[PDB]
């Protein structure tokens, strides 16, 4: 029966409520109880505040009007306002104090996940204060999670006027009895109730969610910890830079602040960063999530040497040049991991900080041919299988769904071992035709990958593995250097190819190397443990790149 | 005969040179003359410095080696180094002191303009200092103006080793006698001379340019003041955001720092900002130059109401939401000018600062229908001509080259007056079939415009003029507000449509409004007076938006 849920901002989706600072300020300053709310409400429907909430005047216009009101209120209550009593101050402080009420957001999210139309309906104002950005950010962080945001100051109507509830129903395309409406203010619920909306009077959050749980029959309280926000590809800003005549790089871009360039591994996509993209943007960074050369909407020239580390690095440098970025933070995973270490060694002036997930930095051995090094580690056998052009392309392209469904598996689900792949004749020789779906990925998500790999297949991606010698030679040029810029290595307990122990000497080359470690995490780090990854990157960004 | 010109960085393209701070530091600290250069050069071809210049070690690795050398040099000269003598300090200071030598850059530019292949050939180092970004920026600002940048630390060779000059010739694809090579260091010229390169020993810049002028036969000294850097469309990062199902916005993006959203007028393009895009990026901003709805690579739905200010504004808001930008600076011209004032009035929380070129802010008159207002100003007659769908489309699309060549004219060249357009039957009824080229634009530039307007023609652009009433109604909602966020109005002396005097009451609505004014500037502000525009915007950004 219920199909829609409507939430207020102040006192429902964000806390403490601002009316609340009228009360607290009275107490703090020992003023007549209610003096500030009387001034706030003076004149009711024709008073300054209603005009503010209606969008007739801006916040800064309102501030001196509320001052006058307070003076008037205190004259009539035969009291004096403190020396330096300041509505600007009171409001600046209250507005920055209010934070998202996470459990209420999370309930709204969950309701939207079981198919509810969700909306924010709020009495709010046109905010032109020097400090307005703070509210702009909050509304940004909130509005993305909802089907509609209805703002009194944009629609010219206010709670509790009945016309806004009609406007509400009309925006929802629902009848009143299909709607639950939550609010901290009783008078504001009334007209919703009159229309036969289910209403919840929100005092403490948890009780309000209990009422909301009963009335919708969906679990909202004590629910397990949700995944971070993911990205919907067609809501992203998509960026394209031509770095040389046959080569254009695609990336997705979210946020403002220091530039952070995310470099995916084989055989993946910008979309492999879908859990980190909103989190890092939210954390105050400018995220650029690449399709690395070979993939997705980036170019995929066929020649092998187009994919040696050297060309790949120079290209990433050009990419910064064309965007006008003097540096970026480089974060990589798997192949992207190897690439960012090389960015650090060959272009430190361009790398603000460098971090790798899974991929250790290991210097080239100038005494041992790379092929030999590779044959001395049974778990790298899969790399010899990738050498012969065509062979792995045929297996990987034969059935894209099956490929990603077989590759993308959590540590407790695996169907392919990277062990004696050559001998077996292939990567999937002993895995099913139709693998089950990993817990890490939905069917929709696999199909995104499938669709990206239909543009270029696996030739470009596999070429990354086909420059062992050429990379080795270039890497030997760097054997005297150390990495002395800020650097983080994140190991993954259950990656059986890029094992933690392979990273164990890195401090010799990178003396101030910082570390993180994720337990019970397979090779597909970002999607296996997205919460831990986000937490580890943001803490490291904030302290080393900021 | 000469076809190529090669410049050094230190002491030729950037000044003061760093070797110079070895000398000055000696003097400042009263050390034995040359003590610091001896330490710098110790061991010659096998010494620390050569390894640095070759890329074997990074700058931070080198620093303690130079320390040791200085200690050794002072022991053998039987002197003591000062308490707190610090190579890190000396070098940090020297490296930030060095700035681009503008007249040398300008000579290189000019030579590239008459068809020379230009290159930077420099002995430089892998810079991993905490302060490395400073050098990264300089190299960024410089490298864009040259065909090649050859860095000793990237190629593994150094001046004066003869192999780097061979590598040079080979990169130039020129023979030695087609090349002029400039350098402040005599030993470094020698091998160029041996190959029969023309060489210039650069002491003071002006004398070096005199030699360079004589030997190339191109005027380089006392040349008139050049235009700012322009943008080549296919070197830009191109960005695309879907703001609603049928509507995607394109923009071009350059730089890092506070976001600055450039909104062009009718009938123009992101490319109308081509002179401001590098200048503002260079000035430390993140420039987003839109194709506004209707134009270029942005969508162009046919319906009139798709182009009322309200929809257009909401859309720009969504564009920020999807990019994860809580605010941007909005700068507009002509129609974009009107749009940014409305952004300021309806979404101040999203606008860091607002500036308009030419377009004044004028409140709607709630007593006079917009059509009437428009009929009361003979120079707005052209707007009535735009009303009837089809009419102006047919004239504007008939001959795209002729259209832009007739519109884009400096104040002293004009062929069309905006006066009695309806009566005459059209915009171009009394202008030539093949207008001459304005001094403001090359034939290449007109053709860019021509090509953009082949995608959608003029229906979307003209629709911007077709919502007089609808905009008027929405604007009336804002008649109580004032614009209290930072705001700049730039008037153009010789715009005969958006005249300066039309802006004269703006302080009533925008009390702290700041102004700039450009003399002898027609309607096409950014391309008419690009230098003055850049100077006025950067000064205003730096003080009001930063
Ligand atoms: N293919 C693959 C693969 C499959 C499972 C685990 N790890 C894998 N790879 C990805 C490529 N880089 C090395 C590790
Ligand atoms: N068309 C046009 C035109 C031509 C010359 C000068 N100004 C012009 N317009 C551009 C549109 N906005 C108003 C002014
Ligand atoms: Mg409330
Ligand atoms: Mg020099």
């Amino acid at each position: 029966t219920l199909r829609a849920a409507v939430f207020d901002l102040d006192g429902v989706l964000a806390l403490p409520a601002v009316f609340g600072v009228l009360g607290r300020t009275e107490e703090a300053l020992a003023l007549p109880r209610g003096l500030l709310n009387d001034a706030f409400q003076k004149g009711g429907p024709e008073g300054a505040t209603t005009r503010l909430m209606k969008g007739e005047i801006t916040l800064s216009q309102w501030i001196p009007l509320m001052e006058e009101n307070c003076r008037k209120c205190s004259e009539t209550a035969k009291v004096c306002l403190p020396k330096n009593f300041s509505i600007k101050e009171i409001f600046d402080k209250a507005i920055s104090a209010r934070k998202i009420n996470r459990p209420m957001l999370q309930a709204a999210l969950m309701l939207r996940k079981k198919g509810f139309t969700t909306a924010i309906l709020t009495n709010t104002w046109l905010d032109d204060r020097a400090e307005r950005d703070g509210l702009a950010q909050l509304m940004c962080e909130l509005k993305m999670h909802f089907d509609f945001l209805i703002e009194s100051c944009q629609v010219g109507m206010v709670k509790p006027e009945p016309q806004i509830y009609k406007f509400l129903l009309d925006t929802l395309k629902a009848s009143p009895s299909e709607v639950v409406f939550l609010d901290d203010i009783g008078a504001n619920l009334k007209p919703a109730r009159d229309l036969g909306m289910v209403t919840i009077l929100v005092q403490d959050t948890d009780t309000a969610l209990k009422e909301l749980e009963k009335v919708t029959g969906i679990q909202l309280l004590n629910t397990p910890a949700p995944l971070p926000t993911s990205c919907n590809p067609s809501d992203m800003s998509h960026g394209y830079v031509t770095v040389k005549p046959r080569v254009r790089l695609h990336f997705v871009e979210l946020g403002s602040g220091p530039a952070v360039c995310l470099c995916h591994g084989f055989p993946e996509s910008w979309y492999s960063w879908r859990y980190q993209i909103p989190a890092l943007a939210q954390a105050g960074y400018r995220v650029l999530a690449m399709d690395m050369k070979g993939y997705g909407e980036s170019s995929a020239p066929p020649e092998i040497e187009e994919y040696c580390m050297e060309v790949l690095c120079k290209e990433m440098v050009t990419f910064l040049d064309k965007l006008g970025l003097s540096q970026a933070v480089f974060i990589g995973h798997d192949w992207g991991g190897m690439l960012v270490w090389y960015m650090a060694l060959f272009y430190p002036e361009r790398v603000r900080a460098v971090a790798s997930l899974n991929t250790p930095f290991i210097p080239a051995n100038p005494n041992m041919s790379p092929l030999e090094s590779i044959k001395a580690n049974p778990v790298f056998d899969y790399q010899l299988y990738f050498q012969e052009p065509g062979v792995a392309e045929a297996e990987l392209e034969q059935n894209l769904s099956r490929t990603f469904k077989s590759l993308f598996r959590a540590s407790d689900e695996s169907v392919l071992s990277m062990h004696k792949v050559c001998e077996a004749g292939g990567l999937f020789v002993n895995s099913p035709e139709e693998p089950s779906l990993s817990r890490m990925v939905t069917e929709e998500e696999i199909q995104f990958y499938v669709q990206q790999f239909k543009k270029s297949g696996f030739r470009g991606p596999l070429n990354w593995y086909r420059n062992m010698e050429r990379n080795w030679k270039w890497a030997c040029k760097s054997l005297g250097r150390k990495i002395l810029i800020p650097a983080l290595m994140v190991t993954a307990e259950k990656d059986f190819v890029l094992v933690p122990q392979m990273s164990q000497h890195m401090e010799d080359w990178i003396p101030h190397l910082k570390r993180g470690h994720i337990e019970d995490c397979g090779h597909w780090t970002q999607m296996d443990k997205p919460t831990e990854v986000n937490q580890i990157l943001i803490k490291w960004l904030d302290s080393d790149a900021r």
